[PDB]
Formats: structure tokens, C-alpha cells, sequence
DNA sequence: AGTCTGCGGCGCGCGGG
DNA sequence: TCACGACTACCCGCGCGCCGCAGACT
DNA sequence: TCGTGA
């Protein structure tokens, strides 16, 4: 009949028979049931106080269907021979390079394009350089036009020049430098080498490439590390460089190097720093101002001097190489990571040139239309006011006039005769004359978030008047009778300062001070100071009566100037984009399938569009790039918010899609259940193990239906309690959630929940300090016992630390937290690069049509044509299960959760949105958008002709030839350093609730010593 | 020699991911 | 009685206020 | 870099 679902002691459900025996093989252990009775004790002790004991799950039916077969007996052999068969020409490149140099040319020759220098023999005409290997630097006339001007070349035997047709005549500035890349295999080293990569005339295809472009940065940000951290490690090394720049003498003993000796290691980022810290070279950089000239004519002269100032660049690259190599391939060993690091190098995104203008015109003319009404409708009522220095009692007593300062400046005389000299008006208000930055400017200069503003409009905070001060920017008025009252209702007191300061501009005029001042609440309640009015998180008090206007305009000042700060903040950056169109190179356009089938119909408008991304960036080596994936998504009133809707397929191809959900958090449930070695073993393991994200019942939606906020911000909540918080800071964002709510019942809130999650501490002299009592108790204390190691590793694939952070380098200044965050990003970039590498080798292996297109961290989308477009997902899903086994693999449990092996939806689509189902209107874009498709993993198995081909030999006997050696998991090390009787004793003390339970046994574990 | 009178780098608020 | 001990993490760029200086007429 | 409890 039908199978039998498989559950272990808790409510879990496992994979069916046929997948675990195509993924795991045959493997069974009694030896984790000898020892599970106690463990089992200690889990169902835990189980059963926090109340999960006995809860229902969800059981489906079983899944089963055919996969391809593994090439290794388990799964880090097969994962080893596929990642050294990906990268196994250019990792053979890569060694043995040249080490000497040979030498320069006495004389360049301008010609126009490729040129050969051998030493004793006569310059040659090339049409490539044709070389295995080459150290590559492109220099551009940034003023005049995008496209390049001149580039130099290094190879093992020759030196190679190009120059562009430009220089030598006519007045065409479009060409691009060709390189041969489509039918050669190369590696091409340099520094920042994403610029360098969007020159190259072969890169814009739709078919693959075959050159590596590798950067040297990205292996300085790995190995060796750098002053990441803004303040903690950053900071420290400028003020230690302007000491050492200052004070030319240096004294025998450094005054903090003994506090901070890791001071020594680290290095910035730029390639000068780099330089002059591993090789010792100074370079000068003068030469960046003559390529600012808009002339061609200064290029003519200065060509020699400007030719050797590039291959001087060229060899101080080459050197730093040499020595930053060898130690990353010590720091990570394993292949995956090279691979993954060459997928990641590659991208690329399609687009269309008319769209991209309509674009960029529509936001500048509505932004700019936008704000010029405003300004001149403040303008207007300043100019009444400037003439309202004559009677002197009309603004003399209005309390917002009298505020104003109406002093004047005299007039001077040189000689008995008026200087007219260094005057900015005569005998004009003071007030006045502060808005004019010059003399020759005829019309005041007056902003939104200027101070003066908030007098002009005049506002009141609780039908009082405000009023600015010193120490705290603005204060209403308060008699006394009601003081306490208003400490009731938790307005803070005025500084003793400010209030003994506000004295005399009261008796002045007479008038008289019945009051006390109150603080304006900035968003912070405690120990923040309120600067500006018209501010984002004011809205709520605003038009509550909290906040009252006189004014209609400032609601109108407030729709402005907040349906336009994106747009403000990126305008630079977005109009600065470099796109190709395709009416200029018309023979490059190629499409991805091989055989063309006809059909172009002369496509009037394509472009292609090459981001420049570091792909190691951070200490966590995650990838950087400043437009794209820091771009916000389409929201209804934010001006030009569409930026990555322009992204548009060519006819006849699609956009394949899969986001991970819920990364972080499986791996902290996972590394917490490790011990037990049963799925779900502790609690927070279960209530992340509980239900699906299709049916509603995930962790984040529970804690966003408890809280009564939104998913989004449950995972604030959520990831700021795991990475480490304050109860008050938790009280304050429950505080931003709901605006309604008093302070006292939030902090009540966060009080409860904290004690439920983390539980209590005890410090013991045997076995230091260690929390008990919570669900996540087990969890937190394992993160510190790893972060605390000798040599920290990643646990999946046993990648090293960074230099600065290593605990030798730093005696004082301390980082801890750093270390526990570092490992879980870690583990998620680990995840990334095994994901490529087996898209990659499926898509090798059974010829399918596809290329990666954008990966933003856990998001990856694919450039598919119609044929294969389900065949893209089938693999999506091999690629997920593959990854996912290999995780639990490595913490020692041969096991895996049905619910959590698949991704929840694929989503398949023209244009990259969010979601499908989006319309993506915006104020600038008012066109909707027709919907794409999402399917789950029922609805991709019944379609038809989703299923894989025919396989290739070839390929399966190239991968065989390649050798295995076996490796000792990490956590083996670990636990082999703690004796068993300490490691029950222990686990039996932090299972317990009491703490005179906890004594006992401590005491027990004395007598059992002897 | 005095007498003011601008001025660009540094740092903090404030939004996007 | 002191010994921790605190504390979301990883990134990007723009606008306004402040200060230690350069520069044009007595 | 001051603050705090068991
Ligand atoms: N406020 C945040 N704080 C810390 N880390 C964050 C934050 N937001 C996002 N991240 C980190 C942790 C996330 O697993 C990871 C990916 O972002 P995100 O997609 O929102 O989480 P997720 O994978 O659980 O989404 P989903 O489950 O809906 O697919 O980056
Ligand atoms: P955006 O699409 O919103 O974010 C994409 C990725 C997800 C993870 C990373 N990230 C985003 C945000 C908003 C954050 O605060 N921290 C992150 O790490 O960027
Ligand atoms: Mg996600």
C-alpha cells in the first residue's frame, strides 16, 4: 500500500525511503541510541516545562522521485572532485607564474591598436595578446566620454600596448578593447578589476565567457583582514597614522602598542596602503589631473610619461599578488570556494536605452517641480518680516516675534569716508543678513530642515508655544501648578542649566515667568535631544492634537520633502550609469542558444548593463555593490522608486527566481541541536521546525501575531534579540511599532519576554559562568564555548579568521560579540557558494541554455530561454536538497526534515520585481504590469516536460580521474578535549530550573571525583 | 602694525538596503 | 564587594553646523 | 566609562 511516514521520538517527520537512500546512502547508528536514554531525559525534562510537550505538527504525504546520481560515497567527496573539477585550468594558471620581470621598451610607438615589445627583436602588429595570463590596467578621459583611451599589458615574455583610433585621429570617441574571451581560456589579475572588466569589447554577449578576472582586493579583504569596523578598528589606525604623520621622530617603545598590538596587522584597503604595507613601494599619484583635461591635445604630449606611470601600476600589482596569494589558499582550502568565488566574478543585465532616459527625465522633472513651490512660498512671508523692523511693539510682543533677534550693525567710515567695502548690507535686520552666504545674492536662501523655519510657521506642542535653549533644543512652557502632572505624564524635566538661563529673557520686556520648561520628547525618550520639527517618526504626533499648526502649509511642507528623499539621495548615483546600446556595435549582440533560429526582426532598442561588484567586501566575505542591491523597492508615494523594474528580458528568454527563507535562523537551531543529535531537541528547534511558511505558521509570523506588528518587523525584533540586546532598547522599538502604548506596559512586555527566552546565569568556579533555566540557553552557551577557541573555523567547511580578530592580536579593546556574528554570516556565504557550484554543475552536465544573471545575498535569479524554463527550477531544487544535506551532514546527524529540504516557491517572470502579483506603480510610472507565475514544488512535478535529458559520459569520466582525502570534522577537535563525566555533569546542570539543583549537582560531581 | 570677512574639512542626523 | 559589563549585525551617500585658518582694506 | 547588583 502506501509508504509509511517516518518520525523520531519527538513529533518530527523525516524524508521517505528512496530519497534517503539516493542522498544518504545506507547509514545507521546505534551508538547515538546507547547514550540518547539520558540525553532523552534532559530534552523531554526541557520539553515538557516550556510547554511544547505533546503539540501537534504537520505530517504529509511522502515525496519521491529520481535524482541524479552522486559521483563520491559521501557527500564531502562528491562536493570535493566536482569542485576541483569546476576549477581546475585556471587554479593551474594561477601557479606558476612568472616571477622575474621583463624589461620596458626605451621608446612607445603610437599606433592604433594592439602592439608586441619583445626585448632584441623589432615591435610587432597583434590583433590579441593570446596569452594564458596578463596583469591588465584601463585609463579613461572621464570629462570628455566613458570609453577608454589608452591600456598596457604583462605576460611572462612580452610587453603589450593598445591604443584607441581616437588620439591618432577623427572625432568617433566609441571603441572598445577586444580580447578574445569567447573562444580562449584566461585568467586576467588587477585591482578593482570590475572596472577594467566593463571595457572589454567580448563581454557584452548574452553567451557565456571564458575568462577569469580576478582581483586582488577582494583577497586583501579575506586574508589579512582590515580596519572594517567604523569605530572599534577604523578610528584607532587614523589616529595612530596622524601621530606617526605629525611627530616625524619615532621613540624606541610605541606609547599603546602593548594595549593594542593588533594595531600592526591590519592595513587599509586602498592599493597605495596595500603597496607600501606588504611590498614597501611608494607610488605617487600626480598623473589623475591630466586625464581631467578636456582637451585631446594635452593627451599628445606627456604620452611617455603617462604610459610608464601605467605599467609601473601594473608591476606593483603583480608584486602584491605574489605575496597575497599563498596565504588565502592556506586560510580556505577547500575548492568550493574558489569556485563559487569565479561564479560569483561574473554578471550581467539586459535592458533598453529609451526606457532608461523616459526614466531618468520623469523623476528630475517632478522632484524639481516639486520642491520650487515650497521654497517660494516660504520666501514670500519672510519678506513682510524684514520690513517689520519699524514698530517695534508689534513683533515686541508676539512670543515667536520676540524670540527673533532685531539688533543692527552700524555703518564704518575710513578716513571720514564710508569704505563701501566688505559690506554686506547697509543697516539691514541681523537675521537678515545671516541668509545671504554672499553679497551678490539678491533672494534669501531659505530650505527645508533650516532651524528658522518652525518660528516662521508658527507651531505649538500641547497649545504651548516652543521655545529653544542651549542644552535642549526645544521646551514648552509648563506652569507649576500642573509640573507634576506633566511628570505623570512622563514628560521629562527641563536641565537646571537652561532653566536657570531662561530667567532673564523672561524678566526682560517685563514680562513675567509663571513656568517651568518641558523637553520637546525626541523619539528616544532617554538622553536624546530634539533638533528638527518636521522630521520622519513626528507624523504620528502630529495632527493628534500632541502637535498643533497654525498653518495648513507645514502638512504640505511635510508631503513634501518626504515623497522625495530617495530620489535625493540617489539621483547621482542612478544618472551616472553607463549603458551600451546596440546600434553602435551591431555584430556583438549574440544570443545565448547556439543556434540563432533568425527571427531578430531588427529588435529596434537593447542594451547591456555590466555591475561592478567586489565579491569579497566585508570580514564575513560578502559581496558590495553601491546601486543595486542597496535598491529600495517599489513603494506607491516615493518618486522613482521603479530603479529595478527597468531590468527587462530580450524576446523569446525569462527571469527564473528563488530566495532562501529563514537561513540564520535553521543554522543557530541546527548548531544548537547538535548535541542532542536529535532534530528538535531543544525548544527553539521545535518552534523553528513547527510548520511552513506556505501555511502561515512560521516563527516570525507567530512572534508578528503575538506583538501585533508586521513580519518585517518581527525579524527586526527577533534578529536584534538573537545578535545580542537590552530589554529597554526592546521596549523602544515595541515603542515605535504601536505610538499608543505607555512606556511602563512596553517595558513589562520586554521584561516577560526576555526571561522567558534567556533564563538565568550562574557562576561557578569549575564551570565559569553559564546560563539555565531558558529555551535558548544551550544555544547561547555553545556560541560562547566556540567563540572562545584557539583557532576559530567555520563549522560546514573549516574556513580560518581574519588576522585582527584573533584574540593573540588584542589584549585589550575586546571584541567578542563581533566573533559570534561572524561565524552565522559566515555559514551563509558558505551556503551561497555550494549552491552555485552545483547549479554550475548541472547545467554543464546536461547542456541546458543558462547563466547566472544577479545573486543579492540569499535572492539568485537565472537568464533562462523558453524551452528550459522549468528544467531551471527542477535543478534549482536538486541543487537546495544537495546543500541542505551536506549542512547536516557535517554536525553528525544522518538525517533531514521533510518540511524544510525544498524551497516554498519558484518564481518565474519577465521583469525583476519582488513579487509576481505586483503592480509597481509609483507617481512617475503609471502603466501597470502584467503578472508572472510562482509554483511550489506539486505544481512543478505534475507539469510536463520538466524532467532533465540525456546525460554526457565525457563529463562523468573527466570528474572521475580526480582524488579524495579524507578530513576530521571540526567539532571533533573540540569535543575531544573534554572528558566525558565533565561533559554530563555539565549538560545535567544547565538542563535544570532551580538553583539549588544546580548546587547539588556541582557538589555530586565533587564527591563522584574523589 | 590691525580689522574684520569668508571658507572648506570634520562630524552628526537621517534615510535606503 | 568588586568584577564584570553593558551593547543587534554587516553596508552605502547627502545635507547642515562648527572651527582653525587665508585674504582684502586701515 | 561610568553602573550595578546577590
Ligand atoms: N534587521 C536585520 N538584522 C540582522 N540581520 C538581518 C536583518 N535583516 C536581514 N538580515 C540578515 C539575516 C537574514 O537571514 C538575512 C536575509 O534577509 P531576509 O530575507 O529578510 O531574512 P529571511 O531569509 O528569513 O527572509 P524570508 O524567510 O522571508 O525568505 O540577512
Ligand atoms: P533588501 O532587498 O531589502 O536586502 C537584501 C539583502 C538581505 C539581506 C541584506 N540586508 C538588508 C537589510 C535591509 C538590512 O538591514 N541588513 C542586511 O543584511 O541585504
Ligand atoms: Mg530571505
Amino acid at each position: 500500500t502506501a509508504e509509511a511516514p517516518r518520525i523520531n521520538p519527538v513529533g518530527i517527520q523525516y524524508l521517505g525511503e528512496s530519497l534517503q537512500r539516493q542522498v544518504f546512502g545506507s547509514c545507521g547508528g546505534k551508538d547515538e541510541v546507547e547514550q540518547s536514554d539520558k540525553l532523552m531525559e534532559l530534552s523531554k525534562k526541557s520539553l515538557k516545562d516550556h510547554g511544547l510537550w505533546g503539540k501537534k505538527t504537520l505530517i504529509t504525504d511522502p515525496i519521491s522521485f529520481p535524482l541524479p546520481p552522486l559521483q563520491g560515497r559521501s557527500l564531502d567527496e562528491h562536493f570535493q572532485k566536482i569542485g576541483r573539477f569546476n576549477s581546475e585550468p585556471y587554479k593551474s594558471f594561477c601557479e606558476d607564474k612568472f616571477t622575474e620581470m621583463v624589461a620596458r621598451p626605451a621608446e612607445w610607438l603610437r599606433k592604433p591598436g594592439w602592439v608586441k615589445y619583445v626585448p632584441g627583436m623589432a615591435p610587432v602588429e597583434v590583433a590579441y595578446p593570446d596569452e594564458e595570463l596578463v596583469v591588465f590596467d584601463v585609463e579613461t578621459l572621464y570629462n570628455v566620454s566613458d570609453y577608454p583611451t589608452l591600456a598596457t599589458a604583462l605576460s611572462s615574455t612580452a610587453w603589450y600596448l593598445w591604443c584607441s583610433p581616437f588620439i591618432c585621429g577623427g572625432d568617433d570617441p566609441a571603441a572598445l578593447i577586444p580580447l578574445n574571451t569567447l573562444n580562449k581560456e584566461q585568467v586576467v589579475i588587477g585591482h578593482n578589476v570590475a572596472y577594467d572588466r566593463a571595457r572589454v569589447l567580448e563581454e557584452y554577449n548574452f553567451r557565456d565567457s571564458k575568462a577569469f578576472f580576478l582581483d586582488t582586493q577582494s583577497l586583501h579583504i579575506a586574508s589579512f583582514g582590515l580596519c572594517s569596523r567604523q569605530r572599534p578598528m577604523f578610528m584607532k589606525n587614523n589616529k595612530k597614522k596622524e601621530a606617526e604623520v605629525e611627530s616625524e621622530v619615532h621613540p624606541e617603545i610605541s606609547i599603546e602598542d602593548y594595549d593594542d598590538p593588533w594595531l600592526n596587522v591590519s592595513a587599509l584597503n586602498s592599493l597605495k596602503d596595500v603597496a607600501k604595507f606588504h611590498c614597501k613601494i611608494d607610488l605617487d599619484k600626480t598623473d589623475r589631473d591630466f586625464f581631467a583635461s578636456t582637451d585631446k591635445s594635452t593627451i599628445i604630449e606627456n604620452f611617455q610619461k603617462l604610459v610608464n606611470y601605467c605599467a609601473t601600476d601594473v608591476t606593483a600589482t603583480s608584486q602584491v599578488f605574489d605575496k597575497i596569494f599563498p596565504v588565502f589558499l592556506k586560510k580556505c582550502p577547500h575548492p568550493v570556494s574558489f569556485a563559487g568565488l569565479k561564479s560569483l566574478s561574473k554578471c550581467i543585465l539586459p535592458t533598453k536605452l529609451n526606457d532608461w532616459n523616459d526614466y531618468l527625465n520623469s523623476s528630475e522633472s517632478l522632484y524639481q517641480q516639486s520642491k520650487v513651490q515650497i521654497e517660494s512660498k516660504i520666501v514670500q512671508i519672510i519678506k513682510d518680516i524684514a520690513l517689520l523692523k519699524d514698530k517695534p511693539d508689534f513683533y515686541l510682543k508676539d512670543p515667536w516675534l520676540s524670540q527673533l533677534d532685531w539688533t543692527t550693525k552700524p555703518l564704518r567710515l575710513t578716513k571720514k569716508g564710508v569704505p563701501a567695502k566688505c559690506q554686506k548690507l547697509p543697516g539691514f535686520p541681523e537675521w537678515y543678513r545671516q541668509l545671504f552666504p554672499s553679497k551678490d545674492t539678491v533672494e534669501p536662501k531659505i530650505t527645508i530642515k533650516s532651524r528658522i523655519i518652525p518660528i516662521l510657521f508658527k507651531l505649538s506642542w500641547e497649545n504651548s508655544p516652543v521655545i529653544w535653549s542651549k542644552e535642549s533644543g526645544w521646551c514648552f512652557n509648563v506652569p507649576h501648578e500642573q509640573v507634576e502632572t506633566y511628570k505623570a505624564k512622563n514628560y521629562v524635566l527641563a536641565d537646571s542649566v537652561s532653566q536657570e538661563e531662561e530667567e532673564i529673557r523672561m524678566n526682560n520686556l517685563g514680562l513675567q515667568c509663571t513656568g517651568v520648561l518641558f523637553k520637546v520628547p525626541h523619539p528616544n525618550g532617554p538622553t536624546f535631544n530634539c533638533t528638527n520639527l518636521l522630521t520622519k517618526s513626528y507624523n504620528h504626533f502630529f495632527e493628534k492634537g500632541v502637535l498643533k499648526s497654525e498653518s495648513e502649509l507645514a502638512h504640505q511642507a511635510l508631503q513634501i520633502n518626504s515623497s522625495g528623499s530617495y530620489w535625493m539621495s540617489a539621483r547621482e548615483r542612478i544618472q551616472s550609469q553607463f549603458v551600451v546600446p546596440n546600434c553602435k556595435f551591431p555584430n556583438e549582440f549574440q544570443s545565448l542558444s547556439a543556434k540563432s533560429s533568425l527571427n531578430n526582426e531588427k529588435t529596434n532598442d537593447l542594451a547591456i548593463i555590466i555591475p561592478k561588484i567586489v565579491p569579497m567586501g566585508t570580514i564575513t566575505r560578502r559581496a558590495v555593490e553601491n546601486t543595486w542591491l542597496t535598491a529600495s523597492n517599489a513603494k506607491a508615494n516615493r518618486i522613482g522608486s521603479e530603479l529595478k523594474t527597468q531590468v527587462k528580458a530580450p524576446p523569446g528568454y525569462c527571469f527564473v527566481g528563488a530566495d532562501v527563507d529563514s537561513e540564520e535562523l535553521w543554522i543557530a537551531s541546527l548548531v544548537g541541536d547538535s548535541i542532542f543529535n536529535v532534530h528538535g531537541g531543544t525548544a527553539i528547534g521545535w518552534m523553528c521546525l513547527e510548520g511552513t511558511k506556505n501555511e502561515g505558521t512560521d516563527l516570525h509570523t507567530k512572534t508578528a501575531q503575538i506583538l501585533g506588528c508586521s513580519r518585517n518587523e518581527a525579524k527586526i525584533f527577533n534578529y536584534g534579540r538573537i545578535y545580542g540586546a537590552g530589554a529597554k532598547f526592546a521596549s523602544q522599538l515595541l515603542k515605535r511599532f504601536n505610538p499608543s502604548l505607555t512606556d511602563e506596559e512596553t517595558k513589562k512586555i520586554a521584561n516577560k519576554l526576555y526571561e522567558n527566552t534567556k533564563g538565568k546565569t550562574k557562576r561557578s568556579k569549575l564551570f565559569k559562568k553559564f546560563w539555565y533555566g531558558g529555551s535558548e540557553s544551550i544555544l547561547f552557551n555553545k556560541l560562547e564555548s566556540i567563540a572562545e577557541q584557539e583557532t576559530p573555523k567555520t563549522p560546514v567547511l573549516g574556513c580560518g579568521i581574519t588576522y585582527s580578530l584573533m584574540k593573540k592580536n588584542l589584549r585589550a579593546n575586546s571584541f567578542l560579540p563581533s566573533r559570534i556574528n561572524w561565524a552565522i554570516q559566515s555559514s551563509g556565504v558558505d551556503y551561497l557558494h555550494l549552491l552555485c557550484c552545483s547549479m554550475e554543475y548541472i547545467i554543464k552536465k546536461y547542456n541546458l541554455e543558462a547563466r547566472l544573471c544577479i545573486s543579492i545575498h540569499d535572492e539568485i535569479r537565472f537568464l533562462v530561454s523558453e524551452k528550459d524554463k522549468y528544467r531551471a527550477a527542477m535543478a534549482l531544487q536538486i541543487s537546495n536538497i544537495w546543500t541542505r544535506a551536506m549542512f547536516c551532514q557535517q554536525m553528525g546527524i544522518n538525517e533531514l526534515p521533510q518540511n524544510c529540504a525544498f524551497f516554498s516557491q519558484v518564481d518565474i517572470d519577465s521583469v525583476i520585481r519582488k513579487e509576481v502579483n505586483m503592480d509597481c506603480i509609483t507617481p512617475s510610472n503609471k502603466t501597470a504590469i502584467p503578472h508572472g507565475e510562482a509554483l511550489d514544488i506539486n505544481q512543478l512535478l505534475d507539469k510536463p516536460n520538466s524532467k532533465l535529458g540525456k546525460p554526457s559520459l565525457d563529463i562523468d569520466s573527466k570528474v572521475s580521474q580526480y582524488a579524495y582525502n579524507y578530513r576530521e570534522p571540526v567539532f571533533e577537535e573540540y569535543n575531544k578535549s573534554y572528558t566525558p563525566e565533565f561533559l554530563k555533569y555539565f549538560l545535567a546542570m544547565q538542563v535544570q530550573s532551580d538553583k539549588r539543583d544546580v548546587n547539588r549537582l556541582e557538589d555530586e560531581y565533587l564527591r563522584e571525583c574523589t
